[PDB]
């Protein structure tokens, strides 16, 4: 079996407590703590390989700034969540790919671009321009939301696939 360390990333609100919840207790939470940090390990098997996936669901500043750089190292996949009515979620994406390139030192890494609550209406941001993103990273974009589990799935297992490719390359 091997071992997959995959970290969400994106804006307190978006629902990375809730997807990854999702995966683990297998039942949507209308209420949790945002700032409580919590890594779960589970284990799948997908594409006929056992993997344990371990995915922490960090809150967003550390109180060193050592060990928010550390944790955004030893992970292999990142999720970047971001909520479709919240532009400001959204617009963050962007620092986040800067900053964990700048913090692994590289061009490529595994990435993938969720955006959650997509059965929630007032959608400010349009599915083109979440793509359009995506595309210039050179990952997948999915649509998805962690009330009805649409996608969530599906997103963690092409992260999954985003990490072999590079491990495999
Ligand atoms: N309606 C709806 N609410 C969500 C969804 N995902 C998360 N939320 C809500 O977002 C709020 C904060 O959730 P939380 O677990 O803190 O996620 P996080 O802090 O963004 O990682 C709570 O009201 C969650 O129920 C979703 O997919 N649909
Ligand atoms: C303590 N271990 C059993 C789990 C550590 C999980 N972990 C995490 C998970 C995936 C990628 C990077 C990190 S760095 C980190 C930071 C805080 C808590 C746990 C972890």
């Amino acid at each position: 079996m091997t071992e997959y360390k995959l970290v969400v990333v994106g804006a307190g609100g978006v629902g990375k407590s809730a997807l990854t919840i999702q995966l683990i207790q297998n039942h949507f939470v209308d209420e949790y703590d945002p700032t409580i940090e919590d890594s779960y390990r589970k284990q799948v098997v997908i594409d006929g390989e056992t993997c344990l996936l371990d995915i922490l669901d960090t809150a967003g500043q550390e109180e060193y700034s050592a060990m928010r750089d550390q944790y955004m190292r030893t992970g292999e996949g990142f999720l970047c969540v971001f909520a479709i009515n919240n532009t400001k979620s959204f617009e963050d994406i962007h620092h986040y790919r800067e900053q964990i390139k700048r913090v692994k030192d590289s061009e490529d890494v595994p990435m993938v671009l969720v955006g959650n609550k997509c059965d929630l209406p007032s959608r400010t941001v349009d599915t083109k321009q979440a793509q359009d993103l995506a595309r210039s990273y050179g990952i997948p974009f999915i649509e998805t939301s962690a009330k009805t589990r649409q996608g969530v799935d599906d997103a963690f297992y092409t992260l999954v696939r985003e990490i072999r490719k590079h491990k495999e390359k």
